[PDB]
């Protein structure tokens, strides 16, 4: 699934920060249209719409609009599929097993120990829920129960296990909506470590060189050179939208240097 | 207003099968049993057929998966325009001490004031108030830079004033989560700090030395019952009133304690 194909509508939330009820508000791709969502909620004129900030009612810079919008998670789920029954052989003490359970009743691998007895055998994966030992049904049972039973196994025998595969067809992947100044909005993982940092270094160039801060603009101008090799290619992007800015180009050098490695 | 507790109506979450599927939307659950089942409704399932949940990846990803928090939007809050403000001042040779910013839209406004500045020393002005004039001259539709020049190029030793309009005030990133308790209810928190994901990683590792399992729902619950405990008394305390089911040997209870500190 390709991100932006997975809501039909992106529905936030809103107040007025000096105090007013919840609206809600959807269809906008860029700020200005954002501005018009929220004035229209609370019978405002979209003119008296100053600037917004970001889960806080405080005038509170740090956390003023700045490109990003963050999504709520998304929820996959896992549903049964293929099952299985396996016999195993525990030739060592350690399996090699790692349970967890859904906290309703099904206990599943979250870990399989490469090197493990049981890496060793292919039909076993992380996700297969555990529904029998031996014959011994485990429904209702919490990992613990089934942990137990795992390794209290005889460690000179051949035991048998019934699983359910589920159907099947860095970051924690929460997405976010990227309100761009040079077009409209698109949906874009989160920031990493290094871009958040990268970005931060930019604001910071904005502020010495023109005594301006943008987030949206540095993180703008983060995207753009990453595939830039050179300052000038840099400079020739910096350009191609940003004349009137009028970047010396100590600027354009000190930017190339704060996006990279 | 404000308030965590008044802040949404509803949580609504959206949801696939992994395997594929169209997106559903849900509400209405206090617990993962709840959660299941509102999931299988949606797609027209035995709620029997779900094992577990991931977020925001369909993959079999451990990492990802669903463990007592459900994460929620930005929630927007939009400053409008307030009192307006005259100010009038020197213009000298050093900097004014400000920096500028805009809302993307053709507002001009004050991030930040350099303290000891200028700008700083007049207290009429603040972070926040939107610039609409120098001079009289109209900055409706400037953009920030525009306006940063323009304060720099003012003519030195002749007052400039300033027309403002502040916006109107009440009297981590904070962006909230569910979190889904085992032990307790479903309520909006803040987001876990760093220090409270390192403990939690913590006790997790624990819970697979001591008892060949994870879950980082339990290890969190975990976490937050022992967040204001004194002592390991204390925590052992609380674990017996909470998961006392479980039965923790003392140098679990020990080495958990020991989990969630500095």
């Amino acid at each position: 699934p390709h991100m932006a194909a997975l809501r039909p509508r992106l529905v936030f939330h809103t107040q007025l920060a000096h105090g007013s009820p919840t609206g809600r508000i959807e269809g906008f791709t860029n700020v200005k249209e954002l501005y018009g969502k929220i004035a229209e909620a609370f019978r405002l004129p979209a003119a008296e719409v100053m600037f917004c900030t970001l889960n806080t009612h405080k005038v509170d810079m740090d956390k003023l609009l700045g490109g990003q919008i963050g999504l709520e998670d998304f929820i996959f789920a896992h549903v049964k599929g293929q099952r299985k029954e396996v016999e195993v052989f525990k030739s060592e003490e350690a399996l090699g097993l790692t349970i967890t359970d859904n906290g309703a009743g099904y206990a599943f691998i979250k870990r399989i120990k490469e090197g493990s007895v049981i890496d060793h055998i292919q039909l076993i994966s992380v996700g297969d829920m555990i529904e029998a030992i031996n014959g011994q049904s485990l429904l209702g049972c919490r990992h613990y129960e089934v942990a137990r039973l795992l390794k209290e196994l005889p460690r000179g025998r051949t035991f048998t296990l019934k699983l359910t595969e589920p159907r099947k067809a860095l970051g924690t992947g929460r997405g976010t909506l990227r309100l761009r100044s040079r077009g409209p909005a698109t949906v874009e993982d989160l920031p990493s470590a290094f871009e958040e940092k990268a970005i931060e270094k930019v604001d910071d160039l904005l502020e010495s060189y023109m005594g301006i801060r943008d987030t949206e603009l540095a993180a703008t101008m983060v995207e753009l050179g990453k595939d830039k090799r050179n300052p000038d290619e840099l400079a020739e992007a910096l350009d191609e939208r940003l004349g009137d800015f009028a970047f010396p180009d100590e600027f354009v050098f000190d930017v190339w240097g704060a996006i990279g490695d």
